[PDB]
């Protein structure tokens, strides 16, 4: 699928800005200092590095190869999901979500208010 639209879609939810790094463009999504994802290319292939997420860590433990979860930034403490662009849309939306689920729950009660009006 195209990163061009999951990009957007993560421009829908409510509380996250583009932070790019200058360097080779990685692209942090996040909130005010609180990342969950982000989306780097390499290989000029498209990848996000998402932040210790149960299931993300779970994929790691049931299944094995194939995406394969490397130490390009911090295998433990992130995770890397190769999107490639063979990889499906239904799959690479939850993930999306799952992340910024977490993102919310770790808000503080203000931070929390905030998003529940948007």
């Amino acid at each position: 699928m195209t990163i061009s639209e999951l990009l957007q879609y993560c421009m829908a939810k409510p509380g996250a800005e583009q932070s790019v790094h200058n360097d080779w463009k990685a692209t942090q999504i996040k909130v005010e200092d609180v990342l969950f994802a982000m989306v780097k290319e390499v290989e000029n292939r498209p990848a996000v590095s998402l932040k210790t997420s149960p299931e993300l860590a779970e994929l790691l433990r049931q299944q094995h190869s194939d995406v394969r979860p490397s130490r390009h930034l911090n295998k433990a403490h992130w995770s890397t999901v190769y999107l490639d662009g063979s990889l499906p849309d239904s799959q690479i939306y939850y993930l999306v979500d799952a992340s910024y689920q977490q993102a919310v729950n770790l808000l503080p009660e203000e931070k929390r208010k905030l998003l529940v009006q948007l």
